[PDB]
């Protein structure tokens, strides 16, 4: 179903990740953190404060594709476990929707009014997508049937 889905993107506030690199976005699927670099990180955590759910939409670049969205589950923290990433500030948790792939070819209906009304996949790392453009993107990913909302939902 959508409807965990719908709820925990109600009210949500989206960001576009651009990642150089696939592996880093494997980490990130592995351990479910992320990290960037500290002009992104105020305003990730300024986001994380203000909304009920903060999604990031993780594109790798030159790949043509988004793979998947994670909701933020803590603002940034140093001193943890290091992350071998491929190469910052803290380190946010994250809480993955879905690990599942979705090409531009699919999103190319899709407009961001904060970015000039250009095409979704358009946007620097940490682009804020406008709360429309980012729930219809959301909700054409493939579903992902590994995972289970239930604990997403008990977090807000």
């Amino acid at each position: 179903g959508t409807s965990k889905l719908k709820y925990v993107l109600q009210d949500a506030r989206f960001f576009l990740i651009k990642s150089n690199n696939h592996e880093n976005v494997s980490l990130a699927k592995a351990k479910g953190v992320w990290s960037t670099l500290p002009v992104n990180e105020k305003k990730l955590n300024l986001a994380f404060r203000s909304a009920r759910s903060v999604i990031l939409i993780f594109s790798v670049r030159e790949s043509g594709k988004f793979q998947g969205f994670a909701r933020l589950s803590s603002e940034s923290h140093h001193g943890g476990s290091p992350i071998h990433w491929v190469l910052l500030g803290g380190v946010f948790k994250i809480d993955w929707i879905c690990r599942r792939e979705l090409p531009f070819t699919k999103s190319a209906h899709l407009t961001n009014p904060w970015n000039e009304h250009k095409p979704v996949k358009i946007g620097r790392d940490g682009q804020e997508i406008e709360l429309e453009c980012g729930t219809q993107l959301c909700l054409l990913f493939p579903p992902d049937e590994s995972i289970d909302l239930y604990q997403v939902i008990h977090k807000m």
